[PDB]
C-alpha cells in the first residue's frame, strides 16, 4: 500500500545500523550511501551525511505506535541513558501540551524521534 | 497500526499547504507550530523553519506508491514545472541504479520527495 518514509542521516551506516538493530529493526538493504532498517511495519531510510554536526542538526520524525509503553521498555533494557544532555538519550513518557502522551529518542546521530502513542 | 512519517520543514504553512493540497493533500491538524498533511495512507507532517536556505537544505523523503504514474499525472496535471533547476519542481520516473522506478519532487522549500514505485 502507499506510505512515505523518512529520510534521516547518519554519519556511519555500522554504528546506525547496530544501534537500530537492538530496538528490534534489521537490515531491508544497505548500499554505500543509502541503507533501510525496519521494525514491523515501521521503516526507516537513511543516508550518508558525513558533513554532519550531531549538535547542530535539526533532523527528527515521529513514530506513532501502538504501545509506546513497550517500546520504551525495550530502549530502557538496551541501556539507553535518561539523561538530558549528550547523544543517544531517552525521555520517558509525558503528556505534551497538546493532550498526547510522547516520549524523546534521539539516535547515535541526534536525530530526534518523537515517540507517539497510536490513539 | 505503528507507522514512521517525515518531519519536513516549512518557511510558511501558507504556501506549503497551498502546494500540497493541490496533490489531494489535506490538512488533518494544524498547529501555529506543526501542521500534519495526509492523502490515503501517505502523511507528511510538517515544523516551522523560517531560517532554512532551500538551496543548502537536505531534507527529504519517500513516497512509495502503488501508483506512481497517476500520483506523477496529478503533479504534471497541476502545474509542476519538470526542470532541473529551482523549485518546485518535478523529474520523470526513471528507472533507477538499485532496479526501482523513481520519479522526483522538490517542494517550495527545496524538500526531496523520491517518488517511487511499491513493488
Amino acid at each position: 500500500t502507499d506510505q512515505a518514509t523518512p529520510n534521516l542521516p547518519s554519519r556511519d551506516f555500522d554504528s546506525t545500523a547496530a544501534f537500530y538493530e537492538r530496538l528490534g529493526f534489521g537490515i531491508v538493504f544497505r548500499d554505500a550511501g543509502w541503507m533501510i532498517l525496519q521494525r514491523g511495519d515501521l521503516m526507516l531510510e537513511f543516508f550518508a551525511h558525513p558533513g554532519l554536526d550531531p549538535l547542530a542538526s535539526w533532523f527528527s520524525c515521529c513514530l506513532r505506535l501502538d504501545d509506546l509503553a513497550e517500546f520504551y521498555r525495550q530502549c530502557k533494557s538496551v541501556g539507553i541513558q535518561e539523561t538530558s544532555s549528550g547523544y543517544p538519550r531517552i525521555h520517558a513518557p509525558e503528556l505534551q501540551e497538546w493532550g498526547g502522551t510522547m516520549a524523546a529518542l534521539v539516535d547515535p546521530d541526534g536525530t530526534l524521534l518523537r515517540l507517539i502513542q497510536n490513539e
